[PDB]
């Protein structure tokens, strides 16, 4: 019966997922200086649930016509290590994307962690965060929520459910029971209220889209029938709702590398391309 | 075994937790939450995340800032009391710590101890930076601990402290993930006095309960097995942060273990610290 050592040490042998980047020590692990366009956001990052709350800001911004929210997004591979290179580790030295650089600022200012970035540019901008002091708060508190939330949706339910080579009883269980609770605060939340936070829509329906929205409507860990997805009606409602939004359309699409080809845009450099650079446009 | 096409709750799971964790959400009873004389209402617990916000509002009465007064409800999590109707009512997520701020009507309530930490800089103006870099960095490394501690206390913590049964696989994965954020808050403590800078901010006060005590062998017994004298700066920042007076007080607020002068189980007045901690209580 097994029983942990008096020290921790690393079995680089063990395999598993994510073997090949997973280690107990941070930094870089190679040298490489990160690229920058023309326009005053730079972001570096992949269409995980994470990526795309953070373009789907950019392209909520943009329809509002937001020119200084134009944007330059770098594809970051996380399977292949690019967030632990030299110049990755400068933008955000917890090696996770997205990681994002305002140069519109000397220096320009680094924003690392999703929730920051997007409370960065909401108050930036001054869009999709309320002013009233209530209802601002209110906003604050689902998108912390979400930030706390998360890493029991993918870090322990996405993990044991999906990637573990081994399918852990007890595991499962601790991390689905969990799951199928946050889906219920949220489902009894957007029973009350058309967004997450009220009634109008905020960073925190973006923060909340990209992990709870997509698990519901079949996007993540293809978890939607065990997590019995059908049964929160409200978050139901709510995912297609946002889902169906052209700015949350696009956003959703950027750095993204899985899914339909044509829901792929691996970077954004420009408006157009949308048009033209979509990956389905680049079979030959 | 093989995972279900559809998970159902089973019961007869009797593990760490499983006689208050559920697969849904909502009020189990109906109590209403108490409130007191002071500005600010807390319902709380001293666990790291309890321990955030006393710490805070230490530190704003410490400053002179009469307005930070507070009223902190002892709220027992392995009671059930966070599934009280008046507590889903605060926080729909049934976790401490929550706040509600009674200068508004109705009373603005905040949840989320990272929420509240930020709420309270705002209304305040303390220990957020003003200048745009630093205020970005600190909320950088906020944001971090919120990402993080999940991990140091649902995966670490469960598996490898409070689940009897030891799962090699689980264990392994969350250590390994534990010392990575050790080693980058080390590695950047290595550079600046504070986590995000020269000046202490609400972000120490949010990774300190988890990093800094976890270091010093104050949560999950796990020093030794995580090589924690091996992070000298996380160690370093720790001893300096722990020795602050408002740090001192506030990490005893709701604490319901430990010595008996470390245990201020509610507290109601600035004076409670003198005179209704567990051991001056004895007679
Ligand atoms: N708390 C974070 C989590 C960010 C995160 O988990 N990013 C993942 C992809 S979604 C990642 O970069 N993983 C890289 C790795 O684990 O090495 C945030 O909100 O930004
Ligand atoms: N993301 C959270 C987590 C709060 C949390 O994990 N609270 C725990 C105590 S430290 C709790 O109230 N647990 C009660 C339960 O799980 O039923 C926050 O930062 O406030
Ligand atoms: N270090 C990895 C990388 C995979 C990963 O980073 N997962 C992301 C989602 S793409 C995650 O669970 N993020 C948690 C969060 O957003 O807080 C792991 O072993 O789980
Ligand atoms: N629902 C429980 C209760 C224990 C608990 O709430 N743990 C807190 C620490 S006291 C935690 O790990 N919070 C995670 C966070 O702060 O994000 C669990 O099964 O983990």
């Amino acid at each position: 019966t097994y029983q942990p050592a008096k020290v921790w040490t690393w079995d680089k042998s063990a395999g598993g997922a994510f073997a090949n980047i997973n280690r107990p020590v941070s930094g870089p692990t190679h040298e490489k200086t990160l690229p920058v366009g023309k326009h005053p956001l730079q972001l570096y990052s992949l269409g995980t649930p994470n990526g795309q709350k953070v373009t789907i800001m950019l392209e909520e911004l943009l329809a509002l016509g937001v020119t200084g929210a134009e944007y330059d997004a770098w594809l970051i591979r996380i399977g292949d290590g690019d967030q632990f290179s030299s110049g990755f580790v400068e933008v955000n030295p917890n090696s996770k994307i997205p990681a994002l650089r305002d140069h519109t600022h000397n220096p320009p200012i680094r924003v690392f962690e999703s929730g920051s970035i997007l409370l960065y540019l909401a108050e930036k901008f001054g869009y999709f965060l309320p002013q009233d002091l209530a209802k601002r708060t209110e906003t604050m508190n689902w998108l912390f929520w979400l930030q706390g939330a998360a890493p029991f949706l993918g870090g322990g339910f996405g993990h044991f459910y999906h990637y573990a080579p081994v399918k852990i009883e007890y595991a499962i269980n601790r991390f689905t029971m969990e799951a199928k609770r946050l889906l219920d605060v949220l489902d009894k939340q957007l029973a009350q209220h058309k967004f997450v936070a009220g009634d109008e829509y905020t960073i925190a329906d973006m923060a909340i889209w990209p992990w709870f929205g997509n698990v519901v409507l079949g996007g993540v860990y293809d978890a939607a029938e065990f997590l019995d997805a059908g049964s929160y009606k409200h978050v139901q409602r709510w995912a297609k709702e946002v889902g169906e939004r052209p700015a949350v359309k696009r956003g959703r699409i950027v750095n993204r590398t899985n899914g339909p080809l044509n829901e792929q845009l691996h970077e954004r450099h420009d408006a157009s391309d949308f048009e033209t650079n979509t990956e389905d446009k680049r079979q030959g």
